[PDB]
Order: C-alpha cells, then sequence, then structure tokens
C-alpha cells in the first residue's frame, strides 16, 4: 500500500510486533512462525511488524529479513506488513529496498549502529533511507538515535512517505513537544518496551496507540488493556497492571534482554515453540519460566501434558 | 490544620512555589517578599510553598527558613502553607520542628543530602522526620530520593500524617506505579522543574495538579493553563506550550540553574524586588534577561491594572 | 598552622579519614573516637580528615562538627587536623569559621546541597567559603560539584589558601588535564571510593597520594600497600588488591552505601565502639559481617 | 599471522588506526588511501587497524570491508593489519571469515548492535566470533559491550586465539582489575576518544600502548608522545597535551561524532584526499577546519 494507507491503518488500533521463530540449529522456522501469526490474526491488529525489537532484528543477517516478512504476509490477511530497518545508512537502504521488493508495506527505523550522532548527521541518515523506497517509514527515537522537534519537523518537510514516530526514550517532555509541533503530520507509537505501563501517561502527550510485545501471548488480555484506555475506564487499566503488568515487569527486569526473552517464552508457554533466542540474549531459565507460566495462569491457551511414569 | 486538611488543600488547585526574595546585604527581604506573595494570593493557589526549590532551600541556613515561612503566612490569606524540609535525619527533623512551631500546615521534604541510599534506608529517614511533627508531609522523589512504590506504601501504613507524593524523576512508568497502589490514599503533586511541559501526561499518570514555577511571574497564564488542562481543552495548553512554554524552556536551558535563575529574573522583571540568587546558582546575562522580558510580552505587569 | 604547612603535609603520606562513632542514644561518642584515633596515630598518616564523608559528614549536624573536630584534636599528636565542611555557601561558611576556631588545619570541601550549578556559582560559592577562613581549603570534585581546569585556575589565583584538589568522579581526562594546568600549586588526593583500587592508575594522572578508608580498619595493610605503590612494586600492590581489595569490593557492592557501612563494620570488628551508621545509611547484616572479619583474617587486633 | 604472532606485534609499539577514504559520492577511494597508508607507513607503527572505529567501520557495508583491508595490505609492508568486525554474531561471523580469507592477521571486535546483554551472552556471542576463525581476535570494552573480568577470563580459558584487550569505557578501576586477573595472558589496548589523553594513567593500570587516531594526520607528533610516555618523559608529554592535545579536544568537543571527523578532517589538511564523511557523521565547519589548521601549525606535511 501507499504511504497514507499504512499512515491510516497505524492509528486504527493496537499494534502487533512479534517474535521471530527459530529452530533448534537457530534458522528461522518459518512454519512455526506462521502458525503463531495466524493465530495472532484473529485478534485483529492492523499492523503488524515483522522482524523488530521484539522480533530479534538485531541479530537478523539482512538476508534473512525479506524471508521473514514474506512469511508473515502468507498468512496475516488483511493486515499491514510494516518490516524493521536499521544499521548504517549503506545497509539499511539494502534492506529497506529488499523489503519493499518482497511487499511490504512499510518500515520501522531502528537506530544506526555504534555511535553518537549530531542532528545534522541523524537528518541525512533519514532522509537517504526514506529517499531509497516509496512506501511509508516510521522513525524510532531511542538509544543513539533521538531526534529534536526541529530535526523531525525538516525530514517531515522533505519526505512524505515519513509517516510515523515511535518513542522508546520515555521522555514525556520531549514527546509532548514533538506531538505539539507536528499535529497530525505523524502517527504518534508508544514504543517502551512493555508500553501497557505508559500508555496511560501517553495519551495525553498525543499517542493513542503502541507496540504491545505481551500481545504475542497474551493478546486477549493485551486488548483488553487497549479497549479500556481507549474508552478512559480507569479501574480496569489499573487492574490489569497490578494483576498482570508489574508481575511481569519482575520477571522482565531479573536479567538484561529479558524484554524480549521473557515475551518469547511467553510464546512457548502458549504452545508456539519460537525456539531460543539468538545470543547475546540468553533464554530464562527453567524456574523463570514457571514463573511466567503461573503468572499467565487463567490466560492460558492449552495444556501441557508434561512427562511422567510409574 | 490536620494532614488531612492540608492534604485537602493540595487538592483543590494549582501549587504556588514563591522566590525567596534578598536584600543588597544578602539577606531575607521581608518587606520585598510578603509585597510579592500579597500580589500572588490575588490569584488564588490553594497551597503555598515556602522555601521550596524554587525558593532557593537549598541556599538558606537553618535558621532563615522559619523567618520566611512566618513571612509567607503573615499576608497568604486562606492560603495553606507548606514548608521546605530536607538535608540528613538530624538537621531535617530540628528543620521540621522550627517550621511546625511558626505554624506550618505541611512539610515538602527534599533529598536527604549527597550521598545514594539503600532503600530501607531511605524509609528510616523519612519515617524518623513523619514521626517528629503532627503536621502533614510530602515526601519527594528526585535526585538521589527515589522512593520505590512498596517503600513508601510502607510508610503511608505507618505515618498517617503522610499524605502527599511530590515526583521529580519524570519517570512515567515508576510514578504510575506509585498511584496505582496508593490510589487515594495520597495526594499526587507534579514537580518537575516547569512542569507545564508534563501536566498534560502527568494526568494520565493520575496526578491532576502540579508546582508551576513560572506561576511567580505570570499568575495569569499558568492559571489560564491550568484551567485549560482541567477542562480538556487541549488546543488552548498547546497554544501556551508552543507560545510560551518552549521559548521558556529555550532560555532555561542555557545553563544550569536556570529552572530557578529564570524565574527569579521574571519576578524582578515584573517589579518584585526579588535580588539576586544565591550561589552556586547564577542571574541571568542582560542579554539572556533581555529575552525573557519580550517573551513575557503581553503579559508583562502594567501599572495601569486593577488587583 | 598556616595554609603552606598543611600544603607540605598533605604532600607527605597516606591520608586518614576516620569513620565518626555514635553510642545507643545517637550521639557522638567522643572517648571512643579518640581512642579509635589515638590508636590510628600509631600507624603515622600526616593528616586526618574529622567528619569527611567515611566520617558521615552528611549526616552530622553543622554544631556537631567543631566537636568531632575537637576530640581528633586531643589525641592525634603530630598530626594534622582537617575538617569536613559542605553544603550551601551560608551553612559552609558557618562551619567553616566554627571548626578554625576549635584549631581545624584546614577544610576539606564538599559539595553543595541538590542542585546542579554552572562554573561561574561554583566559583562564587567556593571563593566566598575560601575567603572566610585563614586556614587551608581542599577542594573536592564529586557528584554535583566538578570544576573544570580552568575554573579551578581562576580560583587558585584568587585564593592563596586553597591548597589541595581530591578528586571522587574517576574521571581520568579531566584530572590528567588539571594536574597538566596547575602543577605544584596544589596537592593532588586522590578520592574514589575505595581509592587503593585506583591509585596506580592514579599516579600517572599525577597523584601519589589519597584517602585510605579501610585505614580505618586495617591501617597496617594500607600502610604496606602505600608503601608498595610509592616504591614501584607492582607485584606486591597486585597481590593485595586480588587477595583483599578486590574481596572486599564485593561486599561492599551488594549494597548502597556500604563504602561506608562496611568500613565501619571493620571498626568495630577491632574492638573500637563506634555505633551504628546514620540513616539513610544502613549497617552490614550479619552475615557481610562475618565475610568481612574473615576477610580482615590476620589483620584481627 | 598466527593469533601469538599478532599477540606480539601488539605489544610491539603504537597502534594505527587509518581513516577511510570516500570520493565524493561516499564510495571507497582506495587509491587516495592507499597514499595515505604509504606515506603513515614511514612511521613505523607495528600494527594497522583497517576499517576500525576512526575507519568509519559503523558506516561501513559488510561487503567493503575485505576491499578496504586488501588495500591496505598492499601497501602496509611488514605491518600487522587487523580489521574491524561488530554487528550480532550472524553478521560478525561472516565479515570475520571474509577478512580473514584477504588475510588479516587479526579481528576487532567491536559491539554487537543496539540491545544491552547479559554477561552469559556476551560470553556466547563473543565465543561463537572467535571460534569462527583461526586469526588473532581483539575484543572491544565500550558501550553496549562491557565484559566483567570473569566473562572474560572465561573466554580466554576457552578461545585461545582472543589475544586482545581494548578498552573505550574510561573505567579504570575494572581495567585494573583485568590486568591483575589476566596478566600477560592478554595484551592490553588503550581504546579512549583521543587515548594519548589518559595513556600517562592507563600505564599504571597496565596498558603500555593504545589507539592515537591523530596518529593519521600528525604522526610525527604521535610517536614523540609515544616515546616520552615509554621512556617517563613526564615533561615532554605534559607539553604535548598543554599545547596540542587539550586545544585538538577543544575542537573535537563541539559536536557529536567529531572523535572521528576532526580526525578525518586533519587528514584532509595534511593533503591526502580522505573525503567527506558518512552520514550519521557530518564534517567539520569551516571555521572548525580553520581551527584545526592552525593547530597543526608547525607539523604540516606541505603548504
Amino acid at each position: 500500500m501507499d504511504p497514507e494507507q499504512i499512515k491510516t491503518a497505524l492509528g486504527s488500533g493496537l499494534l502487533s510486533f512479534p517474535v521471530t521463530h527459530f529452530d533448534a540449529e537457530g534458522r528461522f522456522a518459518a512454519d512455526s512462525y506462521r502458525e503463531h501469526v495466524e493465530w495472532l490474526a484473529g485478534y485483529k491488529a492492523p499492523v503488524l511488524f515483522a522482524a523488530g525489537g521484539t522480533g530479534e532484528f538485531f541479530s537478523l543477517k539482512p538476508d534473512e529479513i525479506p524471508t521473514i516478512v514474506a512469511a508473515a504476509k502468507e498468512v496475516a490477511g488483511e493486515t499491514a506488513i510494516v518490516s524493521g530497518c536499521g544499521y548504517g545508512t549503506e545497509i539499511a537502504v539494502d534492506i529497506a529496498r529488499s523489503v519493499e521488493k518482497v511487499g511490504a508495506d512499510g518500515i520501522l527505523l531502528l537506530p544506526h549502529y555504534l555511535i553518537d550522532a549530531p542532528q545534522e548527521g541523524l537528518y541525512a541518515h533519514i532522509k537517504k533511507v526514506c529517499q531509497s523506497v516509496g512506501i511509508g517509514v516510521m522513525v524510532y527515537n531511542r538509544d543513539n538515535s533521538v531526534l529534536q522537534a526541529d530535526t523531525l519537523a525538516r525530514l517531515c518537510d522533505e519526505c512524505p512517505n515519513l509517516v510515523g514516530f515511535k518513542d522508546g526514550t520515555g521522555d514525556i517532555g520531549l514527546v509532548r513537544q514533538i506531538t505539539a509541533k507536528m499535529g497530525d503530520r505523524l502517527m504518534y507509537l508508544g514504543g517502551m518496551p512493555t508500553a501497557e505501563l505508559f500508555a496511560e501517561a501517553y495519551l495525553g502527550a498525543g499517542f493513542t496507540t503502541y507496540s504491545s510485545a505481551v500481545f504475542n501471548f497474551v493478546p486477549g488480555l493485551a486488548n483488553e488493556f487497549y479497549a479500556a484506555l481507549r474508552a478512559g475506564e480507569r479501574a480496569t487499566c489499573e487492574r490489569i497492571l497490578v494483576d498482570f503488568f508489574y508481575p511481569f515487569m519482575a520477571i522482565r527486569n531479573r536479567a538484561k534482554g529479558y524484554a524480549v526473552s521473557a515475551v518469547k517464552a511467553g510464546v512457548r508457554l502458549q504452545g508456539f515453540n519460537a525456539g531460543p533466542v539468538r545470543a547475546p540474549l540468553k533464554d530464562l531459565t527453567n524456574e523463570e519460566i514457571g514463573m511466567l507460566e503461573a503468572l499467565i495462569g487463567t490466560h492460558k491457551r492449552k495444556a501441557w501434558s508434561h512427562p511422567q511414569f510409574e
């Protein structure tokens, strides 16, 4: 679709970022990925971000990315498919073009690699990536790539296909300035690692959607929180925070990278064997997986038959 | 008043934190302060925080604090008066007791001095301060004193006079967890330096008021923003952010400590003789004062205005 | 003594920062403090910093500080006594004058309270404190008070009694620039938490002494490390780092504030009634105390 | 060469990290690169790191890296050539094998991309990269990849070809612990931005060499500072800090990324056609290039 069409889709509901499934040999496992994506499809997120951060973008070989996007497209139905993109300009442009070729509906541009950069340089980098494709682009303020409002305004003026802004900084002061400056020129996407913890505050900042990483494994719970958020049903949001999210955060905070690793464990627990994380992430221990299983609780989508003899 | 009465007052509108006025010899200028407070009183903030951060608490001798509190109380009218308090436990308790004696309605407890401390030590320190007085206490999460939700819950269960929570961290994740845990047990006060920049977001976090430092010198504009915030008039809030607050931020960001220095400059520009900041703050350059004067623009205090 | 005399003493050996002793009722325990200081004097540190950071300066009432300085002065002999000082300018000046009155040979100026400040403001604050007394002053780069080299040079030109510079930032780039700019105008004092971990690197930066917090309870070992440092005996320094300091660091890193709490625990283990730390610090658990005792081993008194 | 031979070379002098030359269109300019590398070779650094950080590794396509390494090898003479490597494991292994194939003598492993990672994950990633090649590996503690001493010891026990450790953290406390733990098992390389500012302190930490980015454009000055350093000639080191390095640092601190951009400007000022930086770095302004030219001063290579 064209950039205005993906822009519309971004404003039409909750955003899905599926984990990328690997086999025991570490290879992309398309059959498993498709099974999981097809299940998620019944929950009707309007945009699916393949090979995003929750999808371990940062551990994929660039040649894997179009393959993953194409697999998601097979089963995503009437859903917009956005691909992760990133690294320095030369690599990012090659990835962007390769996923445009395989029919992505947009790109989410993760930070360039390693260095701190001046605003003028961020401008030049992001402009070059946006101009390399005709599909829609969402920028992603996080880590070593944080656009100021004036720089983002210049990008918006010179790149019509730049239609979205995702925040991973948690800097309310800055993101409210950005929405004040750009208004409806961009769709504003919450991007903190467990975004429900920020969503009520982010409404005031001007953001009415976000990536729900936990939608990977408790989509019914994530959809309910989202509906409650949009309806102003504070007591419902709060109950779900207290009973699910803060306990999840306690598991997630046990080690670096668990914002991804714990989500992938949840997916496995729900009966999709998404496989291990790639180093340098590490998987949850069997004990920690058990903690997450207990938390999922009434939201389990199956029962397991654990091995036993006599 | 009793802690429940200050608690109620904290929930009744916008919070005022007056700058502390100093004279030529560097001393607290009580006439000028009282004059400024009396003018501010016309703009009807329900709570006045004397000798808070904006009031340069961190540069006051402890014996100056009761003098300043007493001065505000003289001319503040039917307005709750909360005093700054801070430092390590031994100093904080002395300060707290001294301001209770001159009729403070509460204390805002700024961080202890210098060190990083374990949660259980924060708990011990804050508990001792709360237990040293009968008036209401508001804790203040910022810098080297950041309470987690569980620690704060323990304090609330053991110190009935602990009735307010100010945030200066900007950590949305944490403050939402805090309001979810405590609910109406505490009043939640926004406390980022230029808090209007955060107010709309903080509503969703569970906070419906904040310290407006700029109320010191453009109380009308600060009231206009607050009214629009509480009414859900986003376009009005946004106009004021774009036309006044982001330009103010550009000035504030030119040097460390300007969150206080630029406010004091604004007060002097509006004709209240607030004097210099105390070191280690510095005052704005004449160029910067000029920038603030232009920004104040149509909100300039005029000789022909009616009180 | 005059600032040039405290300056010379700062360059004559290892620096001692005794913990401040408190009794059951929570007051300063002068008898206990004096007993501990008198024992430490046997180990011959040329300068003793009373009510510094390790001495819980940040938890003391301003009127306690002269009492502590006076107690140290009673028993320290031919040792220079520097007092902690800090907070904002009005409080700092009052402390500085009060300790000069009871005979402090110098002050160590800890950061002002709470706020981040511009260089021009740090200049104004520090200058006012220096000009309030005749005794020597050491500034202390740490936390919210970090002087750049040009600002410190201005202070040195203006304030003859400013004679020392203590670093607690660990910013090797900055401290080398400072020593290159000022040269022998100042004495350079290492001030990281557990400064032996930094001492060999700090030699190259231009610093040949530091505060040894562990001198509080293993003064002999601290002296052994220092002598090896100055003699260039790397294998000896390294043995002591591996066998004592990194294991100590492992205990210290178990909780915030243990850079002070663990040292105080060590002092109590050597039979001095130093008492508890003041909140918001917390004391070591019994388990942790046991670990420290085992580590101290044959250095037990 | 074998890992022990590259290890010996790392301990034999100063380390050179040439900027990667680009044409106006941003493409690798091999002829200009080789001219500059040949000029630097007269100053006898024992190891040349091609496509390191100063060489804009982070802006190169993986397929460019072997071409740059091969270019350096043409003209570097009897000099060990180490290639940059980095990113996540899948990319890093392919880069490592590609530069081994063009005859690199080692790899310097820059951080993986983007994420914070647990120590056990860093271990697994770095082990897989080390085991993918037979040439020497230097790890690089920087940003989102900071090995603790115990993790590094595990890697050293498992990976005999891991022979060097470069520090970009400035964490003196940690690096001294690492040298105390590993001793002569590793060669210790200073890796801060403008490393001469740290070199005297780093001696005490156990480091006797470092990357000299400014060697790109004032190699005589860099060699003299290094010689004074190893001779214990403090007044000479200090004079060069005061007269050259602190003024350079003032230019460097004007904008993000200038640790690379200012060095590349210096190379251009000395008459080599190094070209622009790639975004998201930016080049110095005309005003700043004038400042640097004035600073180079008596050390100009030509008029």
